[PDB]
């Protein structure tokens, strides 16, 4: 009934009605003629409608609040001097407890990245890795969890030196002004231009230099589908246009980064997630390694993404080759670590919002951010 100092309870465990908590609840934003969706807080069919799909928005919630209080946690006690090992260990031993993990019906979403400096996405250390966290590194931490594939994408900045404060804030306020303007027939690009009018509104000064906080123009938010990080759609973060518009129903991940390189990310270090392609099929394999090694990727992760060392907890051991095939034979994809230049500094804020017929919700909102 009450969650223990160092959470251990799950959160099915603490709500023994079975309904979980919702985010923050918004009403989508007007447009041209100020069409206000007052209208949508009550109708009669949407109101129907989103209590047709409320089993999927409280699976949502309980991967949410499981997300809010392991975030809590890790604020508590991330210090530089932990590598970046144990961090992510004590953050997914956690996160393992909370969520109730339970093969595919719920679990860990995608490995804990934890991308350093000028790295802003999908770094999370292999084995043998002795990268230790620094005073004056400024570490994205962003994990999910899911349950029956309802996907929580979440993430935030941490950092030790006040000297990245006015940077942090640059981004919160560029990835609130996202959820903000986000909304059933908005148009992606729409939500990227002005993301980057609030970010680029921004200047800061970081060890006697200045810079104008830039969005990394090739990283992005987007929709999310059931165990698929990556639905389809995707959430620009600049001028970029795209060619489409946000529907009813859809879940959306809304991230903004910035930068104080040239705003733009690349392929760098060491490959450690992965995940297998929604759109593969069945392919029949007998070299034995690669056999066995595809097994327990769709028994363990199904499309859902993971890391080495997800691989080595569950006593693989020599996989590289074999791993390579599959990357090879294109059935699973490799996802290395997006970092802008050398020397730059980068930040990012995530979300995870729920258009429901009624009202906007960011289900993933806490205390915190
Ligand atoms: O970060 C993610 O949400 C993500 C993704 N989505 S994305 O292509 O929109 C992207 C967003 C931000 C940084 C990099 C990729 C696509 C594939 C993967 C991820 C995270 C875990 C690894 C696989
Ligand atoms: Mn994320
Ligand atoms: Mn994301």
């Amino acid at each position: 009934k009450v969650q223990t100092d160092p959470p251990s309870v799950p959160i099915c465990d603490l709500y023994p009605n079975g309904v979980f908590p919702k985010g923050q609840e918004c009403e989508y934003p007007p447009t041209q003629d100020g069409r206000t969706a007052a209208w949508r807080t009550t109708s009669e069919e949407k109101k129907a409608l989103d209590q047709a799909s409320e089993e999927i928005w409280n699976d949502f919630r309980e991967a949410a609040e499981a997300h809010r209080q392991v975030r809590k946690y890790v604020m508590s006690w991330i210090k530089p001097g932990m590598t970046m090992i144990e961090i992510c260990e004590k953050l997914e031993d956690c996160s393992r407890k909370l969520i109730k993990e339970n093969g595919l019906n719920a679990g860990l979403a995608f490995p804990t990245g934890c991308s350093l400096n000028n790295c802003a996405a999908h770094y999370t250390p292999n084995a043998g890795d002795t990268t230790v966290l620094q005073y004056d590194d400024i570490c994205k931490i962003d994990f999910g969890t899911h349950i029956s594939g309802r996907i929580i994408d979440c993430a935030f900045t941490v950092t030790f030196n006040p000297k990245y404060d006015t940077l942090l804030k640059a981004v919160k306020d560029a990835t609130n002004t996202g959820i903000k303007c986000a909304g059933i027939d908005v148009r992606l690009c729409d939500v990227g231009e002005a993301i980057q009018e609030v970010m680029e509104s921004y200047e800061v000064e970081i060890d006697g230099k200045t810079y104008q906080v830039k969005p990394i123009r090739n990283l992005n938010g987007h929709s999310i589908g059931q165990y698929r990080i990556h639905a389809g759609k995707t959430v620009p973060i600049i001028k970029g246009g795209e060619a489409t518009r946000m529907e009813e129903g859809e879940v959306y991940a809304i991230e903004t980064f910035g930068s104080t390189g040239k705003g733009v990310v690349h392929d760098d270090m060491e490959c450690s997630h992965y995940m297998k392609n929604f759109d593969v099929g069945h392919v029949p394999i007998r070299l034995p390694r690669t056999k066995h090694l595809l097994n327990v990727i769709n028994e363990n992760f199904g499309t859902l993404a993971f890391c080495r060392r997800w691989l080595d907890r569950l006593g693989e051991s020599k996989y590289l080759m074999a791993l390579k095939n599959l990357c090879d034979l294109g059935i699973v994809d490799p996802y290395p670590p997006l970092c802008d230049i050398k020397g730059s500094y980068t930040a990012q804020f995530e979300h995870t919002i729920l258009l429901r017929p009624t009202c906007k919700e960011v289900v993933s909102r806490g205390d915190d951010y």
